[PDB]
């Protein structure tokens, strides 16, 4: 009856938004009744003709560390991995981080390191590397995104099996889920026989009519923390297991409810700033009570992906797109979906009500997160200004509650919000952050 006019409404709302953002292809998967829907249109490649299908790989992007966070919760619950032992047990300053800390990204890991001299399936080296690198500040005291810890989560999960993360993310998880495996990337030989037919990228080019082919260079020590390629079907499988209705799932077992509630609970007294409210194991959170939901988002190149999971209503939809517009796509099936009874939740920045603060110029300093650098300085006049290597210089306003927002000198750049953070009520400024990463004051 009604539950029936509401997939249709919603593949209806999905086939209009996707012509109206002219996204070249993409996927959506809803289970919500016990039951799935499954909608996909459009082209897996614009220069093949090839249509999408719901067995078409799209890349997930950094969706692929809820999958990695799922793969350890399996060790943990087998026993066979300690979410509080540190890191210098497991493999030879981020020694005393934890496997928690880093599912979290609570344990000060920078977010990007070169290694691009990875080559093998090992992650062995790799771990090596982080640890001639300077931590962000000590493990526990903040969020900062980092997809570098989860690239150790990969070395971690190495270790405590015996596998490779590619040959233990198949064998343990995506192969009892019935995903068939496939990466951006993958550096084994292993077997043969066709691969899974994969999405490209694409992305609108001055003048054209619609979007093409868009090259992506991904590294290859990513994986852990990016390289997985999937359907939106697969998401909303992975997700069964988080949902109050799991013991229908016929594969609950292979992630107990202990396991689920943990990668739901987010860690206190370290919110992501300018990501979402909350970060538990591998599941961010938007909303926070009967109205908050959990997933992840991620992009590599031209394409999107989405996943959103509300454990009790036993809700769950993904959404995989591979144009450069997937991601004003998602925002317009967040905002129209709720006229199916969906109503995702949201995550918006706080808006300031206060006025500028007096310019404190003890705010003055360089701060870091690896690669990346930022510097409040101030002008002849005393007014304090954001400045970035190849932009130009931010106005900065300092607001109450240690907020601040940068307006650009450039109308075509976005502004910045975000917050400073002290170790101490008493302290001088020691982290700026914003879009969820901490950079450290040098």
């Amino acid at each position: 009856g009604a539950e029936g006019a509401e997939r249709d409404a919603v593949g209806a709302l999905f086939e209009e938004l996707v012509r109206e953002h002219r996204v070249t292809g993409a996927q959506l998967s809803v289970y919500r009744d016990g039951a799935l829907s499954e909608y996909a249109t459009g082209l897996a490649s614009v220069r093949t003709g090839e249509p999408v299908t719901p067995r078409t790989g799209f890349p997930f992007g950094s969706v692929t560390k809820f999958l990695t966070a799922e793969l350890v919760m399996q060790f943990v619950c087998d026993g066979d991995l300690d979410l509080d032992d540190p890191l210098a047990g497991l493999l030879p300053p981020l020694g005393t981080a934890t496997v928690r800390q880093l599912l979290s990204h609570t344990a000060g890991v920078v977010d990007s390191i070169e290694y691009d001299e990875m080559r093998g399936p090992s992650y062995r080296r790799f771990a090596a590397a982080c640890a001639r690198q300077p931590a962000l500040f000590p493990p526990g005291l903040a969020f900062s995104y980092s997809n570098t810890g989860y690239c150790l989560l990969g070395a971690v999960i190495e270790a405590a099996s015996g596998m490779d993360w590619w040959t233990a993310m198949d064998s343990c998880l995506l192969r009892p889920l019935g995903i068939e495996p496939a990466f951006l990337h993958d550096p084994r030989p292993g077997q043969g026989g066709a691969a899974r037919p994969v999405a490209e990228g694409h992305a609108l080019r001055a003048g054209g009519e619609r979007a093409e082919h868009v090259d992506h260079m991904a590294s290859l020590s990513l994986a852990a923390a990016g390289g997985l390629v999937g359907s939106a079907t697969d998401l909303v499988t992975a997700a069964r297991p988080h949902l109050a209705d799991r013991k229908t799932f016929a594969q609950h077992d292979l992630l107990p409810e202990d396991a689920v509630l943990a990668m739901r609970t987010c860690v206190p007294d370290a919110e992501p700033f300018g990501l979402a409210d909350g970060w538990g194991l591998g599941l961010m959170r938007h909303g926070t009570g009967d109205g908050a939901w959990y997933g992840h988002d991620g992009a590599v190149g031209g394409a999107s992906c989405n996943l959103r999971i509300h454990p009790d209503r036993s809700l769950a939809l993904a959404l995989t797109a591979n144009s450069t517009a997937g991601p004003k796509l998602w925002e317009a099936l967040v905002a129209r979906l709720p006229e199916a009874g969906l109503d995702v939740g949201h995550y918006a920045l706080p808006v300031p009500d206060s006025a500028p603060l007096a310019p404190d110029a003890g705010h003055l300093g360089t701060y870091a997160n690896g690669d990346l650098e930022l510097m409040v300085t101030h002008d002849a006049a005393g007014d304090l200004f954001l400045t970035r290597e190849s932009y130009s210089d931010y106005r900065l306003s300092l607001h109450e509650d240690d907020l601040f927002v940068a307006r650009s000198g450039e109308p075509g750049a976005l502004p910045i919000t975000g917050r400073f953070v002290r170790e101490h009520p008493a302290g001088p400024v020691a982290l700026l952050q914003y879009g969820g990463r901490a950079m450290h004051r040098l």
